[PDB]
């Protein structure tokens, strides 16, 4: 069963904006860009877990898991040789500067209508001015257990309203890992899947890692909305922090197309040679990227199926067809497409 969406949008995630602490103004308005980041300084925040996955090394109960890992006799003696090679293999690449780090992050001032989050300009008033981009969102429709207590969450309700006069702000990033592509043909070229094979996962986790970092100095620096945090990556990993950095494609909005509006505004192409596919995924594959929600009480959320009646409002609200809209929505519509 699915709610209709004008009684979904009722029992939404509600806040009361003028007792709540007014948002932090971010430090700046537009982009600022990495060009050749440290990459020595990610090293501590590579989250391990991953990476011996892509060896399909997994551990039994109770050493299920990195750093657990290296006591299972089952594996811990290839798992730690494959975790001193990388570690290895690692030094030599930041000690050679082969891979190159690169990334963007902007800010821009945020206010959601029903389910959009427009987003204005620095010196515009948004009650009275265009917006200059849109995040249209998608709110859960799902009709849950009768018990439960829990609103149909939007990526909306994470920002303050157009109407309540209280001024929010959102952010967005986009983190990659140039020169893996070269280094796999090299190691390909010479005959050796062992190398071709570490310099990928490591690529991907240096990724995540660089995500993870500027994540944590946004918090800090660049947005100062947690300046009073000093958690640890031990904590950073297990979500103690507070904000979220929900990326298009995954739950939260499952629409794929939200990356083209990201790419259009705060010009990733140009400024860090992130590019956007026919498919429109990120190219090197050692890329991440999403959105900066600051909100005390933004939670990471699924959206599920939906029913008909909002991917029509959808498609009226992006001014797309239909046909469209049911194509690049495909995985989580609720109801017979043909």
């Amino acid at each position: 069963r699915y709610l209709p969406l004008s009684q979904a949008r009722k029992s939404g995630f509600q806040m009361d904006w003028l007792s709540e602490p007014h948002p932090v103004k971010p430090t700046f308005i537009g982009t600022q860009v990495f060009e050749d980041y440290d990459l020595q300084k990610l090293v501590d925040y590579i989250d391990w877990k991953p990476f011996f996955d892509v060896w399909q090394l997994r551990g039994k109960y109770p050493n299920r898991g990195f750093p657990k890992i290296f006591n299972d006799k089952t594996v811990g003696g290839e798992a730690r040789k494959v975790y001193d090679d990388a570690h290895n293999m690692l030094n030599t690449l930041i000690s050679q500067k082969k891979l190159r780090a690169r990334g963007v992050v902007g800010f821009w001032p945020a206010q959601s209508i029903q389910d959009d989050i427009h987003l204005y300009a620095e010196a515009a008033v948004p009650q009275a001015a265009e917006p200059i981009a849109t995040f249209y969102g998608l709110r859960q429709q799902a009709e849950k257990d009768s018990a439960s207590t829990e609103p149909y969450y939007c990526l909306s309700d994470f920002i303050a309203p157009l109407h309540s006069g209280i001024r929010d702000y959102l952010g967005l990033f986009a983190v990659a890992c140039f020169g893996v592509e070269e280094l796999s043909k090299a190691y390909e070229d010479d005959g050796d899947d062992y190398s071709s094979i570490m310099v990928k996962a490591l690529g991907d986790r240096l990724a995540e890692a660089f995500a993870e970092e500027l994540h944590e100095r946004v918090r800090r620096e660049l947005w100062a909305y947690c300046g009073s945090e000093q958690l640890d990556v031990a904590d950073l990993r297990r979500l103690r922090y507070k904000g979220i950095r929900p990326a298009p494609g995954y739950p939260s909005q499952p629409d794929h197309t939200e990356k083209l509006t990201m790419w259009r505004l705060a010009d990733i192409e140009q400024s860090t040679g992130i590019r956007l596919t026919e498919s429109l995924a990120m190219a090197p594959a050692s890329a991440v990227s999403g959105l900066y929600f600051s909100n005390l009480k933004s939670k990471y959320f699924a959206v599920g199926k939906i029913s008909k009646d909002q991917v029509e409002d959808y498609a009226l609200r992006k001014n797309i067809s239909v046909a469209e809209v049911e194509k690049w929505l495909g995985p989580i519509l609720g109801y017979d497409t043909d």
